[PDB]
């Protein structure tokens, strides 16, 4: 854990994006810096990121956890968040096969988290980052430890991103890897629509009531049928009926390789 420990003066802040674009001076490397949510939570978040090693999860580079202010230093993704990237892109370049490639990368990251007993709890396009050549990485700053068979119960009075949130979470504050699968389905929809807002115009207070009566978003324009079938599978009411990320990733790698 001290192999990760850095001196605060090894980094220089360049631009404020509390997240900064910074420079790891020794390597002349552009990095992302997060500074200090309570202290212990921040330190645990750093501790968890030390255990994460995957090409499509944002890589930790070092921490400053001796004397305040505390730093978490990670790799820098050139193009920023996926949501704005999709909304502002050239769709002739970011075409159908690129969208499949992005979904494959994200599902690969989630398959890793699934295998390593982590949940994300805020899977969404706004929380994915884009590098050169349509490289996509999931932000892993809010990861929680959880055995995949088990359930996390959010604290009393927690506020959710309703339109990304699984029904069991909206009603009972319960989260699991299956609730991430639901969120992934919404992320797929975001990708397929190049960053449209989910359930357009639908009042937030009626989303749960709609879901329990089996309302789901319709197939986006131009979206392949098999991709929509995957979305719908992710949106099964019963969590145990939803596919695993291993199955989801396998499905996308097949599509992408064909
Ligand atoms: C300390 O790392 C983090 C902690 C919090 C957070 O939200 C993200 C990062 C993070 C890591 N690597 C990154 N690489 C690139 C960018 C980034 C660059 N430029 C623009 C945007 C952006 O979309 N907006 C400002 C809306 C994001 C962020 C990051």
């Amino acid at each position: 854990y001290d192999k990760w420990e850095m001196e605060r003066t090894d980094i220089t802040m360049k631009h404020k994006l509390e997240v900064y674009e910074g420079v790891w001076k020794k390597y002349s490397l552009t990095v992302a810096v997060k500074t200090l949510m309570e202290v212990e939570e921040f330190l645990k978040e750093a501790a968890v990121m030390k255990e994460i090693k995957h090409p499509n999860l944002v890589q930790l580079l070092g921490v400053c956890t001796r004397e305040p202010p505390f730093y978490i230093i990670t790799e820098f993704m050139t193009y920023g968040n996926l949501l704005d990237y999709l909304r502002e892109c050239n769709r002739q370049e970011v075409n159908a096969v690129v969208l499949l490639y992005m979904a494959t990368q994200i599902s690969s990251a989630m398959e890793y988290l699934e295998k390593k007993n982590f949940i994300h709890r805020d899977l969404a396009a706004r929380n994915c980052l884009v590098g050169e050549n349509h490289l996509v990485k999931v932000a892993d700053f809010g990861l929680s430890r959880l055995m995949t068979g088990d359930t996390y119960t959010a604290h009393a009075g927690a506020k959710f991103p309703i339109k990304w949130t699984a029904p069991e979470s909206l009603a009972y504050n319960k989260f699991s890897i299956k609730s991430d699968v639901w969120a992934f389905g919404v992320l797929l929809w975001e990708i397929a629509t190049y960053g449209m807002s989910p359930y357009p115009g639908i009042d937030l207070s009626q989303v749960y009531e709609l879901l329990e009566k089996d309302y789901r978003m319709e197939r986006p324009e131009g979206c392949p049928e098999k991709v929509y079938e995957l979305m719908r599978a992710c949106w099964q009411w019963n969590p145990s009926d939803r596919p695993s990320f291993a199955e989801i990733h396998q499905a996308f790698e097949t599509m992408f390789q064909e």
